[PDB]
């Protein structure tokens, strides 16, 4: 099980990933039971308090697990993007598709924005559609590169022989 310092430490770590500030309403309403369960123990009621405790725990512990989960997801897409926009930018994407890649740039940048007011749900969109643009930028870049490839080195052909 647990005890009182149990919330400490989680509600410690919590503030440690800004859990707070990812989720101020349910860290609000999470603290307004934790005010619950003191209120309880100063009261002397024991069995209350305890049975309000694990809650305060359980709804802490969601902020967290959910504030990592999206960190995680949030910076998983972000390597992605800078992974297919090499490999666009490696297949000629500031000739062919330029603009595109200006896309891709502004998408991640205003999700970035997002992400810095703590809107993570917001944010984790506008990197997974700058994501989606990456992917597309790359094919786009090879399909195009391809192209020139092959009627560049047919019209060589026909303008000589």
């Amino acid at each position: 099980n647990f005890q009182l310092r149990d919330i400490k430490d989680i509600k410690n770590e919590l503030i440690r990933e800004r859990g707070h500030l990812f989720y101020s309403k349910e860290f609000n309403e999470a603290e307004r039971l934790e005010e619950a369960m003191k209120q309880s123990f100063s009261k002397k009621k024991a069995i209350e308090g305890n049975e309000i405790a694990l809650k305060v725990l359980e709804r802490y512990k969601t902020i967290i697990r959910e504030t990592r989960e999206k960190k995680e997801k949030t910076n998983y897409l972000k390597e992605n993007i800078e992974k297919y926009l090499n490999d666009a930018e490696a297949n000629e994407a500031y000739i062919w598709i330029p603009l595109e890649i200006d896309e891709v740039n502004n998408l991640y940048f205003e999700a970035t924005r997002k992400y810095k007011n703590y809107d993570l749900d917001n944010a984790l969109d506008m990197y997974s559609k700058a994501f989606n643009r990456a992917q597309q930028a790359a094919k786009n870049a090879k399909e195009a590169k391809a192209l020139k490839e092959t009627d560049e080195r047919m019209y060589k052909q026909l303008k000589a022989l």
